[PDB]
């Protein structure tokens, strides 16, 4: 269903602001 | 329908702070 | 439909958050 | 209606956030 | 009703976390 | 209601950051 | 019922991005 | 269901934005 789809984007683009605060430890360790 | 389209601009509001994210990373590797 | 209209206003708010965090970026990156 | 209201009253909170972030930017401007 | 009361906590909560950033820029600027 | 009292569990997490927003300022103070 | 168990589960999560972030505050106090 | 099943998405989602976090506290104190 659209409404179910929708809140899987929500939920790829949350693991995207996980992977950009990985990024930011990462440049951090540097 | 209009309620999906919202949570999809909700998904790419989020996919932003992503982004801004990664900005903040690049800022702290250079 | 005033529902989504508030998701949209809360859509708008979290571009709101990814805008001042590429203001945090080039605040670093200075 | 209540329940729009009160989405309305988190899209004010969570500009209230990004205004915070702003005051962040600024300190480190500083 | 119990669903809007418990929106508004949500939107003090989120309010809340806008307080703890501006103490984090005050901290910064210190 | 289970829901409603969902809602206001997440509410007090959401406040849990914001206490942690706040160790954060008092360990920059520091 | 599944979805309140969901919003439990979200409730969680959201106090483990807390206890992280008292992490870092312990890390910036060191 | 499938709106709970996204809703638990959500949730494994704010779990992987802590071991982020957890990351960038890891990253401090090294």
């Amino acid at each position: 269903g659209e409404i179910a789809q929708a809140y899987k984007e929500i939920a790829k683009a949350l693991k995207e602001i996980a992977w950009a605060l990985k990024e930011i430890a990462q440049a951090l360790k540097g």
